[PDB]
């Protein structure tokens, strides 16, 4: 279906590292999403992540906080799959 990825878009959006809201960033968890089914890694999730995240705000998110939400969003694609 398309329940997983609501819930994957949504995680991402709720990430919302600059205090935007949850809405700013649909372009960025479209682009996360995608990144998503390209691997099972952690590490390679989070590198896209930050690069993603680089691109659409001119500011490199901490690496380690790319990794927790790599982590969280592949321990849910793992967990339905």
């Amino acid at each position: 279906g398309q329940q997983l990825n609501r819930l994957l878009l949504e995680w991402i959006g709720a990430w919302d590292p600059f205090g935007l809201g949850k809405d700013a960033y649909d372009v960025e968890a479209a682009s996360v999403l995608q990144a998503v089914y390209e691997t099972e890694d952690a590490r390679t999730l989070a590198a896209r992540i930050q690069s993603i995240y680089e691109f659409a705000f001119d500011e490199p998110i901490p690496f380690p906080h790319c990794l927790k939400l790599a982590r969280r969003l592949l321990e849910l694609k793992q967990a339905a799959s």
